[PDB]
């Protein structure tokens, strides 16, 4: 499908790299995509994510469970048609009402349906996909918090109204926002997974490229869909190996050392960051088409996983070449 | 999912061993963790669940009974798949209704099928695991009390409205909250046998160790605890020093113990009753000039303080003369 | 034809678009679709003024006399309309300009106007970058593949209607 890999580009690598890594492991965290919205972030997301194997799931099912046996009682979807559908991407609007985000339970509907009274909130209809947050900065703190953990753990908690409504929510939180607004809640910023480094200059050509792929996709004459599909699968293949190596470490007396050294030297210490960096870096090799371990992997992910917090410096390369 | 290394957590020459003790036996008492928010109390609790071997239990089942033969009547287990799954740890947020805590019960659903009308509450999904508490200080009395006894006994008693609803709830209760609000309910200290905190080393020592085991993250369960094993002695000493003088100060057959026992041994929930008894008894003792509020005085005021909120039917004398 | 119910009925009428002179760079599509862009010449001098009073007061019944004296003026009015048509196809050349832009939307599964405005703007912006003084149909269709799609039921057609 119309995806824009690393075939030819010198700039927006961070964007792709981050969104791909999170697609592998959700434990990384929400991708804090810096930069303005004019860059057409959502546009890129609604193309890049197409590489992922079109998920198998019930037709109009919000959570889109594969088999009917995994459909939550409230989601009594009559059309139990298990079909193939592309990666769902929902653009989280700025200033969205928290209740509308997760869902609610109407009183009238409740007394006449019970659990069936649950409203299909945004996240409820964004499972197994991507959630593009416009701006994490100019937004309610509690909204960011909720979204961050939901994406982390994996449950769209709707314990409100009068029932403990809940259901899985495994999705990639694309937390977009401006470069910086004013040290807004560093605690939440740390919780984020990777972030597109703003300090590094980028090309402009990617703009036209993305726009063209946006056009040549919707109602594509069976051209761009096929062409890229093989590559889509190739990447997916490596993604499997990444997860296989996720709970393992090929070279202990290497990855652990270099990783910790970088974090400490840059002063960007923090269990949350460190342990995540060590994982993302290893999984990174999948996108590179390599084994797993590699110093430069740690270095690259460092200038992403650390970037979204204080105590960071360009010393990355200078610390450990 | 990626978890933080429980052993390697920054210091914590208290919380760690405390949680381990309760893992052997929950009867020891609830784990009361002092300290501020930065201590990361919840982190430790959940981190332990990671190292704890996946408990054997049915797939689609809240209480997660090992064998299908132990499934509660009211329950409706579909997937009777006995498999392995991580230790269940649920956080109890402040403000949650008692309904969602123990279990919900709809009236319309009741008349339809009272048996399958009882919805499994949060505690049901915490059986054979750990239940974390929010700000126990500000949390409702009836909530804290209920949680305490349930963890103590082992059964989530919901014998109300005639329906003798019940189900296993063998879990470890971890009481959280700020250091101290202002002369809070003493009963907490009594029932929370493991009143520890979270020692946070400012100096190096552990700091370096954390980074190393977080980055590389070794797989050897042995090496995961080896270096930390010695510290258990220090922690043990802390606990010993407390027990060494507890019975001396809070002498049995008097003090908080008996006060709480009286309420629990009678037809009533708890806590709120105990607080009333303690206050009145202390006030009376002051007039009597009795420095030590003996059981006699506790029972004396109980005949009034409890009666107007407790189903009196003798017992008191038979339990505590 | 909405909500499944294919409701329909004759509506053979003449549409008279009114409004103030100009608000500020309004939707150009109006000028295209409104083939008869005229006004209301208001004579300050006498001439008609006297005629009005006379035919308003007495108000004759003869349909012929009602138009007779006014028949000659149709020539002048006609000239006005002719002068426009004389150069319209020259400026707004067919197979390009507003015509095709509006046609694309109407020839597809969507209502209109709001779509056309989106197409025109994007196409013009692109043309500026291309340096193409005249926004050719090719560019119009190019942007249409995105501008319309997210608000129009795309099912080919475009090429078959306007290559």
């Amino acid at each position: 499908r119309p995806v824009f890999p690393f075939s030819a580009i010198v700039g927006q690598e961070d964007m792709k790299l981050a969104l791909l890594l999170t697609a592998v492991d959700p434990g990384i965290g929400g991708v804090l995509v810096f930069g303005d919205r004019g860059t057409g972030k959502s546009t890129a997301v609604r193309a890049l994510a197409a590489l992922l194997p079109e998920i198998e799931a019930v037709e109009g099912c919000p959570v889109s469970s594969p088999n009917v046996e995994m459909i939550p009682d409230w989601a009594t979807v009559l059309s139990t048609n298990v079909i193939r559908k592309p990666t769902p991407v929902v653009d989280l609007p700025l200033g969205v009402s928290e209740d509308r985000v997760v869902g609610a339970l109407d009183i009238e509907r409740a007394i006449s349906k019970g659990e069936k009274a649950f409203e299909p909130g945004l996240l409820a209809r964004a499972n197994r996909g991507y959630l593009y947050i416009d701006e994490c900065n100019l937004l309610e703190d509690h909204i960011v918090d909720l979204l961050l953990d939901v994406a982390q753990s994996g449950e769209n908690v709707v314990e409100r109204d009068g029932l403990s409504i809940r259901h899985p929510a495994r999705f990639v939180l694309v937390g977009s926002g401006n470069p910086e607004e004013g040290d807004l809640r560093p605690q939440l910023l740390d919780r984020f997974g990777l972030s597109v480094e703003v300090l590094s200059p980028r090309d402009v050509e990617t703009r036209v490229e993305v726009i063209r792929r946006r056009d040549t996709y919707d109602a594509d004459p069976k051209a761009f869909l096929e062409e890229w599909r093989p590559k889509d699968m190739d990447i997916r293949n490596q993604i499997l190996e990444a997860r296989e190596r996720l709970p393992k470490v090929e070279a202990p007396n290497t990855a652990l050392y270099d990783c910790a050294a970088l974090c400490i030297a840059l002063g960007s210490d923090g269990l949350r960051g460190e342990l995540t960096l060590l994982r993302s870096a290893r999984a990174l090799a999948a996108l590179e088409g390599a084994t797993a371990v590699g110093r430069d992997h740690l270095k690259r992910v460092a200038t992403m996983a650390l970037s979204h917090r204080l105590r960071v410096a360009r010393t990355v390369e200078e610390t450990l070449p």
